[PDB]
């Protein structure tokens, strides 16, 4: 059920939004932290 964006969740054209903590990288279509 839960398909939130974790440390590495495929995002882009046809995907869900990342969690409040994770975000979709501009270079790579994956949900991860904003920065180490």
């Amino acid at each position: 059920e839960g398909e939130c964006g974790g440390f590495w969740w495929k995002c882009g054209s046809g995907k869900p939004a990342c969690c409040p903590k994770y975000v979709c990288s501009p270079k790579w279509g994956l949900c991860n932290f904003p920065m180490p």
